[PDB]
């Protein structure tokens, strides 16, 4: 004579996420290098970014880490994003100057190409301050996540 | 799924087992760990479907963090082969920002209230 | 004897929306000189 | 047509009767939907979900 309860019956799953959004891959190999107190035209190089597993929309800021320190060595210096990795929609992006480090850009089911990857190039338009000169001076640049889909 | 991600997945399938002289089950299914889950995932939804009839193929119930129980009926349609229950379970999910684990379990529970 | 409520059926579907309404292009190639 | 259903206005009541019950045997529905989206919100794997109760037979 024993009385059950009737709720021994279990069924179990597993879940798991072991990496992020996304990875960001520099070639950045040119230099800008004018005359002092020059007004110039140059380009950089291009960016690489990878996107992963269930990922389709990611939305970034861009920002100039280091502007305060090249203040003193330029009278303006704006930088220009332009997303190509699509052969038939090349865009514009986003404008980055001394003043103005900052910016929000989109990139969606246009941009990854080959399903896998953006690239960007770089594009700076600058003059130099007059009677300075200098070498090795780096310019670095800052990516962050904002929202993922 | 990646961190922060929205996704779509399957999981697999349950087998049920009826006894001499049952014909009517009435069941309960509960999430019994969705305490734990809630830090991390902003929602996660079960979708439990039975097939076992090739003719007939139903969805009993859904599942959530909000509203984790359900209560199923199983009838002389749904017990094909005369003996058997296949119920596979979908999930949709979409995943905290920045959160990342793993081996974390997810546990369902079955209580029977009635048989006939 | 058992008693149903007789409310365990569903259907579902699905929708999306994964791109911005418009693309914009430059072909702006000449120089005011 | 036999029911409009909305996000304002989400149930409705409907009745099956000797017309509809062709072939003897079944009844079949088809869903139209009318909508417009948000302004700039992008998403994927969304479900949408309905629900059938019975309330008299005869
Ligand atoms: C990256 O995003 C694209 C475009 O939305 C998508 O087709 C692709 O599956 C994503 N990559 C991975 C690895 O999920
Ligand atoms: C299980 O239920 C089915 C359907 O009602 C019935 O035909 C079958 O005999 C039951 N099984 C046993 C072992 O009694
Ligand atoms: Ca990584
Ligand atoms: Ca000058
Ligand atoms: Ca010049
Ligand atoms: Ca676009
Ligand atoms: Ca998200
Ligand atoms: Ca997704």
């Amino acid at each position: 004579t024993t009385q059950s309860p009737l709720n021994s019956f279990y069924a179990t799953g597993t879940a798991q996420a072991v990496q992020e959004p996304i990875d960001v891959e520099s070639h950045l190999d040119n230099t800008i290098a004018p005359a002092a107190g020059a007004q110039g035209y140059k380009d950089m190089g291009y960016v690489k970014i990878i996107n992963y597993t269930d990922v389709n929309v990611v939305k970034l800021k861009v920002t100039l880490a280091n502007a305060a320190q090249l203040r003193p060595y330029f009278k303006y210096l704006q930088l220009v994003l332009t997303s190509n990795a699509s052969s038939t929609v090349e865009e514009t992006k986003a404008v980055l100057s001394l003043k103005k480090p900052s910016a929000v850009i989109i990139l969606d089911n246009d941009d990854y190409s080959s399903t896998n990857k953006i690239q960007l190039k770089v594009e700076a338009y600058y003059e130099a301050k007059e009677g300075m000169l200098f070498d090795s001076l780096p310019v670095i640049l800052n990516f962050q996540v904002l929202s993922v889909s």
